[PDB]
């Protein structure tokens, strides 16, 4: 497995990265993101399967919470999402 | 079915709305949101099942794309998420 | 400078590689190929500038001949093309 | 202006046609081709200027895309190249 972490960069960067893997010998790709990037992650998944690679399906979606390393004596919780796209 | 639409209001407003339904005779509740609110929707689901109602499970997650009403002659696409929480 | 060598793989692999660089901090990208791959190289350049990134211009095109390492006692000549795409 | 269209015939046919024009009162000759013939076009230009007429220079190279007449209800796009050779 191939993983694409979605951050704050333009959505197209992650769409290409995703398409690249699918075109480079990957039958499945997992899109991951945390916090506010979660919205972008879903956009990536939608753009890929809607206008670049119809046929690709959403195999599974998982949400969770990650406890980040403490800062100034407090460990903050952030939401995470994982979206598995399949050929 | 009970639905809670997540917008830009504080996360706690949606957590309470969600908890309210679960405490008011609902065995399941669907959290929905579009665009950037998707991130908040996941936060709501996590807060509810993590610190307010452990035991509640994530029954299903669905993502899609909604074509919004045209504005200035252009119909924009926005991502959507639906999270079903179950007792 | 960023270089993308075009071979026999599907054209889309090279289009994405090209788009990736342009989206990853490159103001210019050089597409190169030899022999029969030259045709594909031009396709890549056209696809990129026509349907994925209008605005990108063809800065320069250079053709030449490369003498390949000898095989069975004969050094064969192959044609090459270099296409510079600019933002 | 004199134009030599490069197709699927042996490369030598196009080299001679090109040399013929240059030897028949032409100071410049344009080699054109589309699709996979583009590779052959470059070979023609290289053979002419490398072993038959050193001194002849590559004046300009232009690539583009031509929309072909529709077939079965679909207009296909094909790449094209134009190579101007000058005395």
């Amino acid at each position: 497995e191939h993983v694409v972490y979605v951050g704050n960069k333009p959505v197209m960067n992650y769409v290409l990265a995703t398409l690249t893997q699918l075109n480079e010998g990957a039958d499945e790709v997992v899109i991951k993101a945390r916090g506010r990037a979660i919205s972008r992650a879903v956009d990536v998944a939608e753009i890929v399967r809607n206008r670049f690679m119809p046929g690709v399906k959403v195999k599974e979606i998982k949400i969770d919470t990650e406890e980040l390393e403490s800062e100034q004596g407090r460990r903050s919780n952030v939401s995470t999402i994982e979206i598995v796209l399949a050929k």
